[PDB]
């Protein structure tokens, strides 16, 4: 608890340092939006605030939402996650009715690659590669730009038994969140994966819950840094940790179970469940119950067994990577 609270301080000591880089990123993304709106295709483009999400102190993530004027979806095979987008506008990115993910990004990447040349007293170069447009602002600040399709229609069938926040928060809240829009991002058979970045931020607003997530997130960040030379922990992300955390929040709905005094216990339980998911290879998507994020296809047993060893070692030795 003492060391965990000392780590939570180090996180507060890091966020105020990013205040500079936040403005540098915020300045560049605004430039790109000004041009994209001029284009007839990305005319209804906007920023979905997540201010911008942080993966590491020099690693940012931004998402450009584009409200497609009414869409129709077809579930590719029985993936429950990857769908086809079909259809006057956005007719250049069509393979008949099929909306091409490749074409959309190919246009998206070019337009951005034109604008980065514009200085604004700032250096910015693109890394060609992967559903995101990666940009290195100056020489340190990295930004992964993603293009998502905002749909204000009802959520897909596979979401029906997701977002189990009835006992934890309320069923009226769940309903309210399911009225908010859902987004499709690319990932190659020209199929679009679902995303709920906005819903992740929503539950942060409404204990040591967020503190447990911060530590759990930081634990992964630090383990990835130590074994960055190795190619094992590159597959994992904050989403995997955050998804696992939400499952523990469902299992432990009461506010009494997340008391400020019981930080180490609550953190140990969050660590324990994440370890269980790696061993069992079962981390269900919190929105798509059938979709397993730790499926052998996505993440091999080598990467999970390796992460299991490190996190166990850390807990056993009072988290050496923190100090």
């Amino acid at each position: 608890a003492s060391k965990l609270r000392a780590v939570l301080e180090k996180l507060k000591l890091s966020r105020d340092d990013i205040s500079t880089a936040a403005g540098m990123v915020k300045g560049v993304v605004d430039h790109l939006l000004l041009r994209l709106k001029c284009d007839s295709a990305f005319r209804g483009v906007g920023l979905l605030n997540t201010h911008v999400k942080i993966s590491a102190p020099n690693e940012f993530d931004v998402m450009f939402k584009l409200e497609v004027p009414r869409i129709q979806l077809e579930e590719y095979s029985n993936t429950r996650a990857y769908y086809f987008v079909k259809f006057n506008p956005l007719s250049q990115f069509l393979e008949g009715e099929i909306l091409s993910a490749s074409k959309m990004l190919s246009k998206f990447r070019k337009i951005i690659k034109e604008e980065i040349n514009d200085i604004k007293d700032t250096d910015v170069i693109m890394k060609r590669k992967s559903p995101a447009v990666t940009l290195l602002i100056s020489e340190k600040i990295s930004v992964d730009i993603t293009l998502a399709l905002e749909s204000k229609s009802s959520w897909p069938a596979s979401t029906q038994e997701g977002l189990r926040i009835q006992n934890w928060l309320s069923a009226k809240v769940r309903k309210q969140l399911r009225l908010k829009p859902f987004y499709l991002v690319p990932k190659q058979e020209e199929t679009w994966r679902l995303s709920f970045s906005h819903i992740e931020k929503e539950i942060l607003n409404n204990c040591c819950r967020k503190d447990c997530l911060k530590l759990m997130k930081y634990l992964l960040e630090q383990l990835k840094e130590r074994f960055k030379d190795k190619k094992h922990l590159d597959k994992f992300s904050s989403y995997h940790v955050k998804t696992a955390f939400f499952h523990v929040c469902t299992q432990n709905p009461q506010d009494s179970q997340w008391d400020r005094k019981d930080l180490g216990l609550c953190f140990d339980n969050c660590v324990t469940y994440f370890l269980q998911c790696l061993r069992t290879e079962k981390l269900e998507n919190y929105f798509i119950p059938e979709f397993n994020l730790f499926s052998s296809n996505l993440i091999d047993k080598r990467s999970k067994e390796f992460l299991t060893k490190q996190i166990e070692y850390e807990r056993n030795n009072e988290f050496p990577v923190f100090d």
